[PDB]
């Protein structure tokens, strides 16, 4: 009854939150599924209740009667007086990033390179830099845009996924999940890091959290911010201390969704959950942090300072709003108002 199962994607976020289970006196219990799309079929079918959701799916279980709950925030230098929860959201800035050793490479310069997106879907990985790309090219043929890409959830066979490396073992080849090395954000910058692509469509904050030491993982260990440009859509390149001059938009933050009829016991248990263990809970440090998993954004992303509540009681169209819900339409009207499944 006012226990809430929790949906993860892939086998470590089911790890994760086997965890968080134990941890909660089963408060919260685990349901897993091998992709997003999956997860919110569960919670449609009521076998599961809610999960965090980036932008892009927020759109896709939207349109299935799937509710905004909770809003991940993380730490800003405006509105400090409020407390976190309360606080509003101020959406993240999608960007494009390369190699500063690929001199010459611009926005303007991107067709046959190679790229590395976070997931087919996903707001800067996908929805924004194709959108752009799509209008400027006055064509649908996004797929024959790059060379070779890292696009998870694009058919294993195609350039979409060619970069993609699958697993330890070479298993689950460009599956939308982090058994997939270039999953996600921290994988997209992965990829071009490693120099697999030439650029990578990630976020400003995972740059910052993934170079100068701020990692300590391997392939990470020993990037430095200089190494890197922005791609504005000017032309220019822009170190990344730039980025508020230098993105392709502003992404609406990772929220928790759920059915509607199940919202407000979703709400009252995560509030309290948060208390327990985010970021100065009562047994974060301690037992478990729901907001930490050494850089690997598993349920949560690691730089989450709480789970905000929304205010307007917005609809999935509010929270997203007309300027990016526009921009997904427009797009999907390449690859007809309904649920997807
Ligand atoms: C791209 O992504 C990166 C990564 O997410 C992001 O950089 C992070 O941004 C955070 C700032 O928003 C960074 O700050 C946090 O971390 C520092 C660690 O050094 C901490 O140190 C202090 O924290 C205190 C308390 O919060 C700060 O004091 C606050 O109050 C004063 C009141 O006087 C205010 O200062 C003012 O700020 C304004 C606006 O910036 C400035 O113009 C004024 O001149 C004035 O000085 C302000 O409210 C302060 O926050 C104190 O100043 C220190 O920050 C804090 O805990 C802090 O929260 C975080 O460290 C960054 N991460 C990393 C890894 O580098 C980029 O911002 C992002 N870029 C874009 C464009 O979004
Ligand atoms: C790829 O290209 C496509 C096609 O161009 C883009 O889709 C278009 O995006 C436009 C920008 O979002 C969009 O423009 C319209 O803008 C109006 C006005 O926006 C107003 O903003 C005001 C703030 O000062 C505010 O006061 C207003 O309330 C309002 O929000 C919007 O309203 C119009 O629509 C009404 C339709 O009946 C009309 O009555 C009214 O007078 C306005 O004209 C409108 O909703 C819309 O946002 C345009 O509609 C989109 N075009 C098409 C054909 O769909 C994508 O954005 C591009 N992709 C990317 C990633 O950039
Ligand atoms: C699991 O959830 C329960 C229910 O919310 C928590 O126990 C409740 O504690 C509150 C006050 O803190 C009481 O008002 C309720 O009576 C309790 N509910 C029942 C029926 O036990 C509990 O703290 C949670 N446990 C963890 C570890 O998260
Ligand atoms: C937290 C939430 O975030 C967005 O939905 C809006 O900016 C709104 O104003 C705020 O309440
Ligand atoms: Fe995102
Ligand atoms: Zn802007
Ligand atoms: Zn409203």
């Amino acid at each position: 009854y006012t226990r809430v199962v929790w949906c993860a994607v892939g086998p470590e976020e089911q790890k994760k939150c086997q965890q968080w289970s134990q941890q909660s006196g089963q408060n919260v219990t685990c349901a897993t599924a091998s992709t997003t799309d999956d997860c919110i079929v569960l919670v449609l079918k009521g076998e599961a209740d809610a999960l965090n959701l980036d932008g892009g799916y927020i759109y896709t279980a939207g349109k299935c009667g799937l509710v905004p709950v909770l809003a991940e925030n993380r730490k800003s230098s405006k509105h400090s007086s409020l407390d976190c929860v309360l606080r509003p959201t101020e959406g993240y800035l999608a960007v494009a990033v390369v190699k500063k050793a690929n001199e010459g490479l611009t926005w303007n310069s991107l067709k046959d390179k190679k790229s590395c997106h976070t997931a087919v879907d996903r707001t800067a990985g996908w929805n924004i830099p194709m959108g752009l790309i799509v209008n400027q090219t006055g064509s649908c043929a996004f797929d024959e845009f790059f060379s070779q890409s890292c696009a998870p959830g694009a058919d294993p066979k195609s350039r979409l996924c060619a970069l993609c490396a699958g697993d330890d073992q070479g298993l689950d080849k460009c599956v939308p999940n982090s058994k997939e090395k270039y999953y996600g954000y921290t994988g997209a910058f992965r990829c071009l890091a490693e120099d697999v692509g030439d650029v990578a469509f990630v976020k400003n904050d995972t740059v910052w959290e993934n170079t100068n030491g701020e990692s300590t993982a391997d392939w990470a260990k020993n990037l430095k911010r200089e190494d890197f440009r922005l791609l504005c859509l000017d032309g220019t390149r822009k170190p990344v201390t730039e980025a508020q001059s230098c993105h392709l938009a502003v992404a609406p933050n990772h929220a928790v969704v759920s059915r509607s009829d199940r919202a407000a016991h979703v709400e009252q248990v995560l509030l309290h959950q948060q208390a327990l263990f985010g970021k100065n809970g009562k047994n974060c440090p301690d037992k478990f942090c729901l907001f930490k998993s050494e850089t690997k954004n598993l349920l949560f992303n690691d730089n989450t300072e709480c789970l905000a509540k929304l205010g307007g009681r917005p609809t999935y169209e509010e929270y997203l709003g007309t300027e990016y819900v526009t921009a997904i339409a427009n797009l999907k009207k390449c690859s007809l108002e309904a649920c997807a499944f």
